[PDB]
């Protein structure tokens, strides 16, 4: 039951380390949004 | 003493559950954006 | 062995506090490039 633990809080632990780079995946692709917009704007003013 | 470790993993799960679903309405929502920043390009070229 | 567990838990839970706030910063943020397209769509037609 305790090695049932223990494997489980690595499994979560993989995991969120998996959460955490689609986290920095998705503030990238955002920031390119943001750019993106922003050069929008400028040509059509 | 285990029980109350397996309790505390049954929280963090479900916790992280709704971290997965709540990443996964961002990466629909953020290709929309990058959908309509995409149609928007070709418009005013 | 049996701390262990409880420092990962601790750092875990700290850990989806993080990721929650991020997304919470990421929601706002994406809520401002949603507007700024719609504003942008309006202009062009």
């Amino acid at each position: 039951r305790m090695k049932q633990i223990e494997d489980k809080i690595e499994e979560i632990e993989s995991k969120q380390k998996k959460i955490e780079n689609e986290i920095a995946r998705i503030k990238k692709l955002l920031q390119l949004t943001v750019w993106g917009i922003k050069q929008l704007q400028a040509r059509i003013l």
